[PDB]
């Protein structure tokens, strides 16, 4: 028994990028189940072994981590290339990793066929034949299917929390408690601005200190159904394995999702964020039922909520240190739930 494990799209190395980052965290945690997981990527790694010292069909099970097939400035991006010839000579149904809604399994093929450089590979090399099973973050199917509707074989779909598995390390750790420095954080790109509406509404104009790392930039901002006067502070990127440690430097941290995020995916910022040292702030439309926290406390429906409620923790240590107690508490009764986890995900790959 052999599972091998590969990102559709992007180069796999260490923790210096994000999907990289997301790859070895899922091969470590699929090995931690008792499995044996190779990571094949490009070349030979501390985490990898390369495509071509291996042999798809050696293995028995094939899971693809989502990613973007785009080819920029119409260049050849070797990621999706080969990842996509190695897909292509697999015999058996390939296990698509559904976590981000706008990344679904997609044929690269068609878009090399027009290109001056499509002499380099054929139809044969690099259309994808095996049947798939799309293993979806979201719990609504239908979502799930409507974003796979070009592909005439993504066969089967099914739901698991699949970014529980932070949360699920053998070597996870909450954060402990930190000096504040801001009243609220978030980190994120600008998602090419599917999210700009709630972005601007608890993030600008706030008159509170906050702060927005990651790959959006103010100049990103500038839709104008939603403007705004005084935007946060944009600090920059930093690596996926200190995200939580940098939340924790505000008393908050907001969560908010894309349109069809709402009521059907629990991201891996929700337990970024519930794991920090930071209060967690949810975007009442987010999670209407508060199926996350059954607090209203951690609610919050607009600008004038998320002020009134950031700054009562700040004028009370004890109603701060409560809430983190409360979700700290809520986050280890979900860890407590690690065996069912492990369960429905060996069953999600038909193990
Ligand atoms: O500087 C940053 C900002 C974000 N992230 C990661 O990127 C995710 C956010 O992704 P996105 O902006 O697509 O938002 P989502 O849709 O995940 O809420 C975070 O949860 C982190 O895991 C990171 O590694 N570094
Ligand atoms: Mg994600
Ligand atoms: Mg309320």
């Amino acid at each position: 028994m052999k599972i091998a494990i590969i990102n559709m799209g992007n180069n796999v190395i260490n923790f210096k990028t994000v999907p990289s980052s997301e790859t070895i965290y899922l091969f470590k945690v699929i090995s931690e189940m008792g499995l044996n997981v190779d990571i094949i990527s490009l070349k030979n790694g501390v985490y990898t072994k390369s495509f071509d010292e291996v042999d798809v069909n050696d293995y028995d099970r094939l899971i693809v981590v989502n990613s973007s097939i785009n080819f920029f400035g119409g260049k050849p991006n070797l990621a999706i290339l080969s990842a996509q010839k190695f897909m292509a000579k697999y015999k058996s149904k390939i296990y698509y990793l559904f976590t981000d809604i706008r990344l679904p399994f997609s044929q690269s093929w068609p878009n090399v066929k027009n290109r001056p450089w499509a002499y380099l590979y054929t139809e044969e090399e690099l259309l994808i034949k095996s049947p798939i099973k799309v293993i979806s973050q979201g719990i609504n199917l239908d979502i799930a299917k409507a974003a796979h509707k070009k592909v005439d074989n993504v066969i089967e779909f099914e739901y698991f929390p699949i970014e529980q598995y932070k949360i699920h390390m053998n070597d996870f750790q909450l954060s402990k408690p930190t000096k504040k420095t801001l009243d609220v954080i978030y980190g994120g790109s600008f998602r090419s601005g599917q999210r700009e509406s709630k972005m601007v509404e608890f993030l600008f104009d706030t008159g509170l200190n906050i702060e927005f790392f990651g790959n959006a930039r103010e100049k990103q901002f500038k839709n104008p159904k939603y403007p705004w006067t005084k935007a946060p502070v944009f600090t920059g990127k930093i690596p996926m394995n200190m995200v939580s440690e940098k939340n924790s430097q505000a008393i908050a941290a907001l969560i908010i999702g894309d349109k069809n995020y709402n009521d059907n995916f629990i991201t891996l910022r929700v337990w970024e964020t519930m794991a920090s040292d930071a209060v967690m702030l949810i975007d009442e439309e987010f999670d209407t039922k508060h199926r996350i926290i059954n607090d209203a406390r951690f609610y919050v429906n607009n600008r004038a909520e998320l002020i009134d409620r950031v700054n009562e923790l700040k004028h009370s240590d004890v109603l701060r240190k409560e809430m983190l107690s409360i979700q700290h508490d809520i986050l280890n009764k979900t860890r407590a739930k690690k065996a069912e986890w492990q369960d429905a995900f060996k069953k999600a790959i038909d193990l």
